[PDB]
């Protein structure tokens, strides 16, 4: 679990969105595994606006933040799951890293701010949903 809190927005994995998230929906995209809802209180996270390919992510199944090198946002095949069928997840970045169902939500960040959230994983893999192209998170 986990979310990004920027301005009056809450960014979560679409597959983990609550009823309150759907009832206060701003935007959602199943191909990216992202959903944004509105919040009453202002958040403290800042979004990175950069092309970093190195950063650090939080892994709840290890209670640890790990430094990682990650690929550029791309269209990557994701294995069937209890959440989406075999499909191309878009705007996804991969890294070698520990991951477990439970971990989606964790923030990946660089020196500039939040880069994205844990969305997929593998045997020694973890995938990240990029948010750096969502410029509207910084306003309104
Ligand atoms: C350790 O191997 C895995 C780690 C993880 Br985390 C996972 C879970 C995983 O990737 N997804 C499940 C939740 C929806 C997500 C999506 N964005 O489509 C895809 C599987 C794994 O293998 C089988
Ligand atoms: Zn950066």
């Amino acid at each position: 679990s986990g979310a990004i809190y920027v301005g009056n927005y809450r960014v979560v994995n679409r597959h983990l969105a609550t009823h309150n998230d759907w009832a206060n929906l701003v935007w959602e995209d199943s191909s990216r595994d992202l959903l944004v809802s509105s919040t009453t209180a202002q958040g403290c996270d800042t979004i990175a606006r950069c092309d970093c390919q190195t950063g650090v992510y939080y892994c709840s199944s290890r209670r640890k933040h790990y430094p990682v090198s990650f690929s550029k946002p791309s269209l990557i095949f994701v294995e069937a799951s209890e959440y989406y069928p075999a499909r191309y997840q878009s705007h996804l970045m991969l890294a070698v890293g520990h991951s477990e169902p439970g971990d989606c939500g964790g923030i990946l960040r660089c020196q500039h701010g939040v880069v994205g959230i844990v969305s997929t994983g593998g045997n020694g893999l973890v995938g990240f949903a990029d948010v750096r192209d969502l410029l509207w998170l910084d306003e309104e």
